């Protein structure tokens, strides 16, 4: 599925991948450090740790992302 991260970025990520796939996505476009990245949806901070399936992020959510 395709999610979004906001110069908005467009990954495509299965449901169960870790927040951890994820910032190494953004490393990989962005240059930031997975541990310089917070991430955030629905006000909710994401954890290293966990899976998008986790937060119930489905597609075309928008994670907005902010430099620690």
């Amino acid at each position: 599925m395709q999610i979004f991260v906001k110069k908005t970025i467009t990954l495509e990520v299965e449901p169960n991948d870790s927040i951890d796939a994820i910032k190494a996505k953004i490393q990989e476009k962005e240059g930031i450090p997975p541990d310089q990245q917070r991430l955030i949806f629905a006000g909710k901070q994401l954890e290293e740790g966990k899976t998008l399936s986790d937060y119930n992020i489905q597609k075309e959510s928008t994670l907005h992302l902010v430099l620690r």
